């Protein structure tokens, strides 16, 4: 009877780039449950509304005071006295309280932290860790520790360099435990620093938004041999796969219908999609490239489809800006066989219930699901419990560097330890 | 009666550079209390022992399995059934269990996380937040939110550049609240990115270990005008002071008795201490330089003393590698008037009780105390509660960038909010 939501409180906190974001605390008799909202830099146009203040006098327009106010004065008062166990009911209340398709009234950033923190309070009421609670909500038959995909050379909007494509990842697919995966990842990362420093010098080993090295590289092919060399030097030959996120929307010009591979440089380098596919097929034959995210513009369903079929069985194609963790956009991707993997970003959609529905839809149609961070992260570790709960076997959450990335990896170590040596690890299709 | 320590468990986790460190959980009836140990790169020779495995097959010798084992098999079993409220008694037990001056048997890294987590479990038993509990332990008369000293241009061992000196900091000394201080810090940080990128180009805006920019700067004077320009452009002229950490030990050659200002470069640049003092006095007259940490080698008590007196009243001189948070080394610094400020690093000494004794000794003799992170940090936020509890008014915990830095700043926002608008902010001598 006294087992309901007692208090809801939002505040403005800083993310890992130093920009304001929203954090929410749900207080019950079982404690104070705290969830912070991440923020993207390379954001799809179809993402749910991230609500900013636009006051040029605070954080040059990036304050989240309005979203915080919406938590404190609108959403909070509606949740007091409510049964936190009713995830779908409460998520649906919050959708209706908003009343708009994109969460543009209240903000996906106001709503999401409430959604998240409600589920923490509920897990606690059930007497189970978050990952167990969410796996019941998602109807997951089998927990697993995922293979981490470590963005170790950073480009695009996440890094100070000419490099046009955003993410060059290494994934220890042949590890047999999360423990071993994390150590192998870290070990290759440390070898990679020496390789980059020798090749490009001292000034090349500083880090991007996601903890990856940001070398002075322009050419999109150039990182790949450096990744293989790092893998080998660490003692891990044969044990790794490569994952790519091109984030190609960031380079696309809609009026020219072409991709600028030097958009962060003075002169432009225009490239057709048919010249992009030549490059991708060449990646996939040359390297253990098991995943390619956003190989095309977020509305190029045809390019997406073409490359999903030409690489079927070798290389999964991941919708991120394409799908934006949204069942409507997913349904279009399914219909056109545009891709075969979902990048799941809770803040692309804005409720836990919706993000879970997105995962179930995609896995029912045979896709994989890679739970993801945003490039602007916090100390929050929700996505660690979330990927385990969904049983998907794939997470990208950064290089093994920078606390807003390592916090997630460490939370995965804790979950691992709780589940014991019988706990499943990895993505079966890559193992 | 059932109010004792129930379980103690250590594990290996990753720090913000991706290196292993120790984390400890103390379980009581009131919950699971978790504390992780930080790690330095520019470590004084007088620091308590950080115990590593030296197995070149795991993390090229950097594993903390032995320290974790010492927690799990030696320290843990001794704490079960003990009253967590007895901080000094338990800290002293752990010192005796070690039995060596430097904590070289068990490891300062094994001991410290136990110390920390015991105090969290105790705060919980007392029914008060950590900062309140620690302020009672320290006998603090007045809580305060500190002015943060944001290391925004990174050099030395924390960055990929020629820059020999380690830390160039900005401190919003004229803010009237922690909220405003953090926002001003972030705002100047964002202006600074544009200034560096325009001057040095795109490749210059990637970040060092502590979230500061790592531009291609060699000259130790060159960051200072760039800091002033950033302060001004953000709208904050007159509101900031500069804090320096030279970490000069890292450049010192004992055999030559000189400082190499190009030790990360092919050719050496040898400089006398009398040429270093010329530079410091010039800094202090030219800029609002309110703090200079480790201006000399960790054993140059004479250089330290000379510059403490020549800059008395303008610029505090901070012992870090000099003092290593150790009452023995502090007593020598007091005797020679070597410095007038302590950089307090809990893991330089290895118990909470000792770190507190160090703070009280220094403040009783009239010094300031700047609570500090290490360059290898975690998601742990202990030092946020610690600086508030000690009432010292000064913290350095990184640029407002990278989650292992922003986690501390955000925890300071939470404490601020708990204490209300009557809560004291800042270092009175700088306000
Ligand atoms: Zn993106
Ligand atoms: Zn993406
Ligand atoms: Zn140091
Ligand atoms: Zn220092």
């Amino acid at each position: 009877s006294h087992m309901t939501i007692q208090k809801v409180h939002g505040r403005e906190v800083l993310d890992s780039r130093g920009n304001p974001t929203v954090e929410v605390e749900v207080t019950t008799e079982k404690g104070v449950f705290r969830s912070a909202v991440p923020s993207g830099a390379s954001t799809g146009v179809y993402e749910a509304c991230e609500l900013r203040d636009g006051d040029k006098k605070r954080y040059v327009g990036k304050g989240c005071l309005q979203a915080v106010k919406n938590v404190n004065e609108v959403i909070g008062p509606a949740l007091i006295g409510r049964d936190e166990l009713k995830q779908e009911e409460l998520d649906t209340l919050m959708l209706r309280l908003d009343g708009t398709p994109n969460k543009g009234k209240l903000g996906a950033n106001a709503i999401l932290g409430c959604s998240m923190a409600i589920s923490k309070a509920a897990a606690a009421a059930k007497g189970v860790p978050l990952y167990r609670y969410l796996a019941s909500l998602a109807g997951t038959k089998e927990l697993r520790l995922p293979v981490p995909c470590f963005n170790v050379i950073n480009g695009g909007k996440h890094a100070g360099n000419a490099l046009p494509f955003q993410e060059f990842m290494i994934a220890p697919v042949k590890a047999t435990s999360f423990s071993e995966a994390l150590r192998m990842g870290s070990e290759v990362y440390h070898s990679l620093r020496g390789i980059i420093k020798k090749k490009y010098g001292q000034d090349a080993v500083n880090v991007g938004d996601e903890g990856g090295f940001a070398p002075p590289i322009k050419d999109i092919n150039e990182p790949l041999p450096i990744l293989m060399e790092a893998i080998e030097e660490a003692g891990h030959r044969g044990k790794f796969a490569i994952c790519m996120d091109c984030a190609a929307s960031e380079t696309y010009d809609e009026k020219k219908q072409q991709y600028n591979l030097t958009f962060k440089s003075p002169e432009p380098t225009w490239v057709t999609a048919e010249q992009l596919r030549e490059t991708y097929c060449k990646w996939a034959h040359d390297y253990p490239i098991v995943s390619i995210e956003d190989p095309y513009d977020q509305d190029d369903f045809a390019g997406f489809a073409g490359i999903t079929e030409a690489l079927k069985g070798k290389t999964q194609i991941v919708g991120d800006d394409l799908t934006v963790t949204n069942t409507e956009r997913i349904k279009m991707a399914i219909e056109k066989k545009a891709c075969n993997s979902l990048l799941l970003k809770i803040n692309q959609i804005g409720t836990i219930s919706e993000a879970i529905a997105s995962s179930k839809l995609c896995m029912e149609n045979g896709w994989s699901v890679m739970v993801s961070h945003r490039s602007g992260e916090t100390e929050d570790t929700y996505i660690a419990d979330l990927v385990v709960a969904l049983g998907s076997g794939q997470i990208k959450t950064g290089a093994p560097c920078r606390g807003e990335r390592t916090a997630k990896l460490n939370q995965l170590l804790r979950i691992e330890e709780e589940l014991g040596a019988h706990a499943k690890f990895g993505f079966p299709g890559w193992s």
